[PDB]
C-alpha cells in the first residue's frame, strides 16, 4: 500500500531516531550494523524495517566534503526484487538507512544447506535478478560482487538484492576478464557476474577459481569455461553467450541489453509481466522466525 505511494516519488523521506523503536541487532559486519526497528508513527506506523548504521569515519571525503554515497546511491532505486530506501538520517557520528525488513535470509544460507539448486529455481532467481539489474542500468548503477549473500529472500520467496554491491557505472572470482584487466565496472561486467552466480546456484561451485589471485586472474582471462554435462542445452547456452570474454559478445550487452536475456531459451516459460506483478509463485518458500512456521501443532 505504501509501496505505491513511493513509486510515484523519488528518494527516502526525512525521520530521527524518536521515530523507531529498536527490537534487536540482526546483524554486524565490515558493512556496519543492522537493527530490526518498528515505525512509531505515520502512515506505515507499526511496520518493521532493517535499520543498517554507518560510522561517518568510514565516509568517504571528496572536495572537503564527507559524501553519504551509501544514502544517495539509492535515491532513484525503486523496483520490487531490490531494496528500497525508505528513510534516513544522521546523527554526529553516524549515518541511518532504514531498508525494507526481509525474513526468509539471503541466498548464500540456502546455497549452502542444498549444496546446489535446480533449473527451475535458477530460472526464477535469475529472471527476477535479470529485471534488478536492468532496473540499476537504466540509472547508470552497477553490481560490483554480485554473489548469492547479495540477495535476500522474503517470506514468499521472492528475492530482493541489497544495497551493498551498489556502485556508479571486491571478490575476483566474480569479476569479468575486462574488469581483471582494470578497465572499468560497466553493465556487460554485471551480465558476466549474473553467469558467475548462475554457475555457483547450478553447481555449488565456481567456475574460474585458482591456487592464488594471479591464476584464477588468468582463469579469467584465458581458461575455456568447463560446461557441466547435468545441465540442459538451454542453461549450457545461456552459460556460453553470459562467459564470452570480448563484452561486445556477451548477452545483455547487445544494442537491446536485458532483451537479449529475457529472449533467451533458458527463460522460454517465463512470463515477465508476471514475474514484474510478483503473480509467479516462488518454487522454494523459507523458513523464518514468524510462530506459524516454528511452532509445532497436535490439532
Ligand atoms: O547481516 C544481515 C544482512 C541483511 C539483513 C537484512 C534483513 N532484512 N533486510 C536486511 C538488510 C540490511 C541492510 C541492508 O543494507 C539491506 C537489507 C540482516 C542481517
Amino acid at each position: 500500500e505504501i509501496a505505491i505511494t513511493h513509486h510515484v516519488k523519488e528518494g527516502h523521506e526525512k525521520a530521527d531516531p524518536s521515530q523507531f523503536e529498536l527490537l534487536k541487532v540482526l546483524g554486524q559486519g565490515s558493512f556496519g550494523k543492522v537493527f530490526l526497528v518498528k515505525k512509531i508513527s505515520g502512515s506505515d506506523a507499526r511496520q518493521l524495517y532493517a535499520m543498517k548504521v554507518l560510522k561517518k569515519a568510514t565516509l568517504k571525503v571528496r572536495d572537503r566534503v564527507r559524501t553519504k554515497m551509501e544514502r544517495d546511491i539509492l535515491v532513484e532505486v525503486n523496483h520490487p526484487f531490490i531494496v528500497k530506501l525508505h528513510y534516513a538520517f544522521q546523527t554526529e557520528g553516524k549515518l541511518y538507512l532504514i531498508l525494507d525488513f526481509l525474513r526468509g535470509g539471503d541466498l548464500f544460507t540456502r546455497l549452502s544447506k542444498e549444496v546446489m539448486f535446480t533449473e527451475e529455481d535458477v530460472k526464477f532467481y535469475l529472471a527476477e535478478l535479470a529485471l534488478a539489474l536492468d532496473h540499476l542500468h537504466s540509472l547508470g548503477i552497477i553490481y560490483r560482487d554480485l554473489k548469492p549473500e547479495n540477495i535476500l529472500l522474503d517470506e514468499e520467496g521472492h528475492i530482493k538484492l541489497t544495497d551493498f554491491g551498489l556502485s556508479k557505472e571486491g571478490t575476483v572470482e566474480y569479476m569479468a576478464p575486462e574488469v581483471v584487466n582494470r578497465r572499468g565496472h560497466t553493465q556487460s561486467a554485471d551480465w558476466w557476474s549474473f553467469g558467475v552466480l548462475m554457475f555457483e546456484m547450478l553447481t555449488g561451485t565456481l567456475p574460474f577459481q585458482g591456487k592464488d589471485r594471479k591464476e584464477t586472474m588468468t582463469m579469467i582471462l584465458k581458461a575455456k569455461l568447463g560446461m557441466p554435462q547435468f545441465l540442459s542445452p538451454e542453461a549450457q547456452s545461456l552459460l556460453r553467450m553470459l562467459f564470452k570474454r570480448n563484452p561486445a559478445n556477451r548477452l545483455g550487452a547487445g544494442p537491446d541489453g536485458v532483451e537479449e536475456i529475457k529472449r533467451h531459451s533458458f527463460f522460454s516459460t517465463i512470463d515477465w509481466n508476471k514475474l514484474y506483478r510478483r503473480e509467479i509463485h516462488p518454487p522454494f518458500k523459507p523458513a523464518t522466525g514468524r510462530p506459524e512456521d516454528t511452532f509445532y501443532f497436535d490439532p
